């Protein structure tokens, strides 16, 4: 099965065409944030009454589009992710969604099989990112990139590196790679089936950027309760210039490995 490899994944055919491929991690966790912004969603009607409690949920799928494009072990791949927060406990408010990122890809991915003293590059990805949460001026949040991930593993380790290159309109938020960087680290250790990761951004000529821990065990064979700490810049697209620190507890379903 080769854990949290991707692209070996979606190598492997599925007999039910309904049953797809999972990109990044599932789940869906309550949340408890430092500080709302309100000042860049100062615009919504429900602005001033925000709390800062939110239902956090991320959605992630890979859906192979071509296998075998550029020789065996390669793939034409495609994949959503979606990040959406919610003012769910905010009855007063009729439970409003703050912001929600789209943020579907397009693809060409390699299974490998490198030797790195231990370590071995299992995922060889590039492709075409587009980001953006949907929203009307003046809430509205959008960038593109161009990309590549790289994922390699050593025993109960496994690290995943994803630089970019901003191509197209970023007019909705000029300054955006000020607190995004120019790439996003990723990392994850197995202690028997907990599952700690580690993943952020950070812009070394700037000093801006953030992070997020996260651990998982298993509840079934397909559930695991997660507990997550984002700190920093950039947790969505909305709050890519905001700084917080965000604690939540909830399901999921896969993990990095
Ligand atoms: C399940 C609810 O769905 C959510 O509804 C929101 C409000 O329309 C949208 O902004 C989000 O994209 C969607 O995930
Ligand atoms: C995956 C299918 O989705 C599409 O992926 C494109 C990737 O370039 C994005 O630019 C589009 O906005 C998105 O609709
Ligand atoms: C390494 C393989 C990448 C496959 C991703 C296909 C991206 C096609 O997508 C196109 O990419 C262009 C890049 O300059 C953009 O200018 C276009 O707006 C975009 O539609
Ligand atoms: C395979 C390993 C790839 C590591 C990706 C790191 C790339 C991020 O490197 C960044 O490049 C920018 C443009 O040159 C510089 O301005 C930044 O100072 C530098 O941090
Ligand atoms: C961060 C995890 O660190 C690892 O923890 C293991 C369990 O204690 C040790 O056996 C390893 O040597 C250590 O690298």
């Amino acid at each position: 099965a080769v854990r949290g490899s991707i692209i070996a994944n979606m190598l492997q055919e599925h007999d039910n065409p309904f049953t797809l491929y999972p990109y990044d991690t599932n789940y869906l966790i309550y949340t408890q944030t430092s500080d709302l912004n309100k000042e860049a969603i100062a615009s919504y009607d429900w602005a001033e009454n925000a709390r800062k409690d939110e239902v956090k949920f991320q959605l992630s799928l890979a859906f192979p589009l071509w296998r075998g494009i550029l020789g065996p072990n390669s793939v034409l791949g495609a994949s959503y992710t979606q990040k959406s927060w919610w003012q769910l406990s905010n009855s007063e408010e009729s439970s409003p969604f703050r912001e929600t990122n789209y943020e579907p890809q397009l693809f060409l991915g390699f299974a490998t099989d490198y030797r790195f003293a231990g370590w071995t590059l299992r995922d060889v990805e590039m492709g075409y990112n587009h980001d953006s949460n949907g929203r009307s001026d003046p809430t509205s949040r959008s960038w593109n990139r161009l990309y590549t991930r790289l994922m390699a593993e050593n025993g109960n380790w496994l690290v995943e590196v994803k630089p970019w290159y901003v191509v197209g309109n970023t007019d909705d938020n000029p300054d955006i790679t000020k607190y995004m960087g120019y790439y996003q680290l990723k990392i994850g250790y197995h202690l028997g089936d907990a599952v700690l990761s580690a993943k952020g951004q950070y812009n070394w000529n700037t000093g801006y950027g953030g992070a997020e821990l996260g651990l998982s065990y298993p509840i079934t064979k397909h559930v695991r309760l997660y507990t997550q700490v984002y700190s920093g810049y950039g947790e969505s697209l909305i709050d890519y210039n905001f700084n917080q620190t965000r604690v939540g507890v909830g399901v999921m379903l896969n993990d990095l490995f």
